[PDB]
């Protein structure tokens, strides 16, 4: 049965609610982004209207095989009418195609559903600023003060400089980047651009990237592994055993690997600035863990919510336990007392 936090009150809308079969009373199903926990349940068997971004629509058609008749793509930053209700899609600064949804309810209430997002100050100068938002459905993945991370830009600068030095020292070195879903494409795109290379990958991953509306994509990516000095592999293969095996597959064209493992937060964010990062090394393989996040840090989330000043917050992440719900409610109350709303 569909949770209250996936329902938009006073409409027949749901958000990211595809795993419960037919939701009683739902006339439009919104999908914020193409990550499997959010799309879970969608397939060629789905026969109700799905509303989403153009990129998400491309992935639904080509990867999940949802029939075109049921896909309703909407443009960004544009006031649209769905089933008689005014809505706007905004860029979520998450993965490609990911949106936040603003609902203007018939009774005058305004609701923002963030989907998954990485809060940014640029959001404070969007359409959100034009009117009071009453209710916020919030991505609370990192809603605790221990969760700090660097900017995406600091992480990319470190990755570019690391890769350029290693390949200039050894022109027979290969660069490998781990992946398991869409998102974090700038890691491998920026490394390949500094090296003057295309990115090589499997046919299944190439198919995915070709759905993302990236300008000039045909000049950036290839299925011809031999021709390229940056390769993509499943995140599970970024270990010494997997990378040795891969080296053997490539036909001696390379004699060394430098690999990147973009993660979320892991315990050591607590001490270590990006400039101090050192890799784990075994013989001719070196692996760097890089904290490249597509979710808000605690400080980023707190800034956005204190700017927005909602009357109610509904969390959408870590809502399955009491302990977690209670801890989040304590931070919301602090934020509200500090900022006066
Ligand atoms: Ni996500």
């Amino acid at each position: 049965t569909c949770p209250f936090y996936k329902k938009i009150p006073g409409t027949g809308f749901t958000v990211d609610a595809f795993q419960y079969g037919v939701v009683e009373g739902c006339t439009a199903y919104f999908l914020t982004h193409f990550h499997s926990d959010h799309y879970a349940g969608l397939s060629k068997h789905f026969t109700f209207p799905v509303y989403c971004s153009e990129i998400t629509g491309n992935l639904l058609k080509n990867k999940l095989h949802v029939q075109e008749q049921y896909i309703h793509p909407l443009p960004l930053d544009t006031e649209c009418i769905v089933n008689g209700v005014k809505v706007v899609l905004l860029d979520a600064n998450h993965c490609p195609g990911a949106v936040m949804i603003l609902f203007y309810l018939p009774n005058g209430t305004v609701i923002l559903h963030t989907g998954d997002f990485r809060a940014d100050p640029s959001m404070e100068r969007s359409l959100l600023a034009d009117q009071k938002v009453h209710m916020l459905y919030l991505d609370t993945t990192y809603c605790s003060p221990e969760y700090t991370f660097p900017s995406q830009q600091e992480v990319i600068r470190f990755a570019i400089n690391t890769a350029f030095e290693a390949v200039t020292l050894n022109p027979h070195a290969l660069v490998v980047c781990g992946t398991y879903s869409i998102g974090k494409e700038k890691v491998f795109l920026a490394i390949a651009d500094v090296l003057g290379s295309k990115v090589g990958m499997s046919q299944e991953k190439y198919k995915t990237l070709q759905c993302l509306n990236i300008p000039e994509i045909n000049s950036l990516i290839t299925t011809d592994m031999c021709s390229s000095l940056v390769h993509l592999l499943p995140m599970m293969q970024i270990n010494f055993k997997g990378l040795q095996s891969h080296l053997k597959k490539c036909g001696g064209k390379y004699n060394q690997i430098l690999a990147f493992r973009p993660t979320g937060w892991t315990h050591s964010n607590k001490f270590t600035r990006i400039a101090d990062v050192i890799p784990q090394t075994k013989g001719n393989i070196s692996i760097y863990g890089i904290p490249y996040s597509e979710h808000s840090s605690y400080l980023e989330m707190k800034r956005f919510v204190q700017w927005l000043k909602p009357q109610k917050i509904i969390p959408t992440v870590n809502v399955g336990t009491w302990k977690s719900r209670s801890t989040m409610e304590k931070y919301f109350r602090e934020w509200k007392l500090e900022a006066g709303y």
